[PDB]
């Protein structure tokens, strides 16, 4: 009865990566644990819309972490976003396109992904498979915005191999960066993390981490998973993250987490 805040991802711990469908006896459990007095909260790479959708009978309820620890809401108003300043966004703009010829590049606000070329194949993928909005702009130096909250480089086969020798070393103390496979650099505000942004909602609801229980199955769900008094590891999850975290649960297609949530009823 010592939790008063319990944290989950999605992708790969409630349901498969990218589903849009979700059991609702998840719905009709969290509903009565937030009943109980916990609050509740989505933590995720996911943008805010997907979360409000696979969430939708309870959306009202539930505190929302999106797009890494990027932005925290409410589901009436955002309590904290973390942008990146301009001359670094910008910055790494011009690198690429000076420096970086062969790669393309994106400029994501919670909302919408700026893109200068929508006729790439790539464009094509992120908004007509994978449901993004995008907005084809001219010259994303030329906007005027203060909440972008991530610039991703991308390149068919050597993204990250193309961004070594400079790009890398010349942001990687002034930003979060991290390659996605062979294709993708993703970079975000230095500090940024799901703990990060976990933790500002731990303090404002003056609260402490042994408050906590963290759900996870990513490396990324490493210092949540190690930081929150009480943690569950899906147990398809790697060794590391099975170490971080104090127990497992079942995977996500035997409604693991779900089983531990109705054990706190």
């Amino acid at each position: 009865g010592m939790i008063k805040l319990i944290a989950t991802d999605i992708d790969g711990t409630l349901v498969k990566d990218g589903s849009l469908l979700i059991d609702p006896e998840y719905m009709s459990v969290i509903d009565r644990l937030i009943d109980k007095g916990i609050i509740f909260v989505v933590c995720s790479g996911r943008q805010f819309s997907s979360e409000f959708k696979l969430f939708a009978p309870i959306k009202h309820k539930l505190l929302y972490i999106t797009d890494g620890g990027t932005v925290v809401r409410t589901p009436k108003e955002i309590l904290k976003t973390y942008p990146m300043d301009e001359d670094i966004w910008k910055g790494m703009c011009r690198m690429v396109r000076d420096e970086l010829p062969a790669c393309d590049y994106f400029a994501a606000t919670p909302d919408f992904c700026f893109a200068e070329d929508g006729g790439s194949p790539i464009f094509h993928l992120l908004r007509d498979s994978y449901g993004f909005e995008m907005r084809e702009v001219d010259d994303i130096t030329r906007l005027d915005r203060n909440d972008i909250i991530k610039f991703t480089v991308f390149h068919p086969d050597k993204c990250e191999e193309l961004c070594t020798p400079v790009f890398i070393p010349a942001w990687n103390k002034k930003a979060h960066l991290a390659a996605a496979g062979k294709e993708w650099v993703d970079c975000n505000a230095k500090g940024v993390s799901k703990w990060t942004a976990l933790s500002y909602l731990i303090d404002r609801f003056d609260l402490l981490p042994d408050e906590v229980c963290c759900f996870g199955d990513n490396l990324n769900d490493i210092e949540m998973l190690q930081n929150a008094g009480i943690s569950y590891a899906v147990s398809n999850a790697r060794q590391e993250v099975i170490a971080a975290a104090k127990h497992t649960c079942a995977p996500y297609w035997e409604n693991g987490v779900l089983s531990v949530l109705k054990s706190f009823l």
